[PDB]
């Protein structure tokens, strides 16, 4: 017959404690606060933003994603005049796969990179401000509607939504929504 004890509970809890999360979990932990704030300001799903950031940056390990560039989404151009040049792959039916130098935005931190993603979704590309409307929280009943909307639009990749959904459930990213 079980006997309840707070002292024992605390001792068990501490005995089970792990000192360090996986690099994957640590990456999520490092951007979740800013994602919640920005996604509230732009009315988007934080779970979808965090999943996108992990996917597009390889858990923050790509050369663009880590310091001192902080460019999680591999956005081309500059940010307030700042940029970094590096080789990137391009494809054309004409030449095939080939490398080329491009300029990528350079941010002060991950925060401004996340904000660019939020602006992109909410404000849209210049030719259609409502392009990502299906990922707006006021139009998407669940995050699955949002990810389904990004597929074919944000990236050409017919399993894009499925990848985002897998990240979201595997790390319970809806806790942030």
């Amino acid at each position: 017959e079980p006997v309840f004890s707070l002292e024992q509970n605390r001792d068990d809890a501490m005995a089970a404690l792990a000192s360090t999360p996986t690099f994957q979990q640590t990456f999520i932990n490092s951007i979740s606060t800013q994602a919640m704030d920005l996604c509230k300001k732009y009315n988007l799903y934080p779970s979808v933003m965090i999943a996108q950031a992990a996917l597009e940056s390889n858990w923050g390990r790509s050369e663009l994603g880590k310091a001192p560039n902080y460019n999680l989404f591999g956005i081309k151009g500059s940010y307030n005049g700042k940029s970094v040049t590096m080789k990137t792959w391009e494809y054309s039916d004409s030449k095939g796969w080939y490398q080329i130098n491009a300029n990528f935005a350079k941010y002060p931190s991950h925060k401004e990179s996340l904000e660019d993603n939020a602006k992109k979704l909410r404000n849209g590309p210049s030719w259609d401000s409502s392009y990502y409307k299906g990922a707006w929280r006021e139009n998407a009943k669940t995050y699955k509607d949002a990810t389904a909307w990004l597929q074919g639009r944000y990236a050409t990749d017919n399993t894009y939504a499925s990848k985002l959904n897998t990240l979201i459930s595997s790390y319970n990213l809806t806790q942030y929504d």
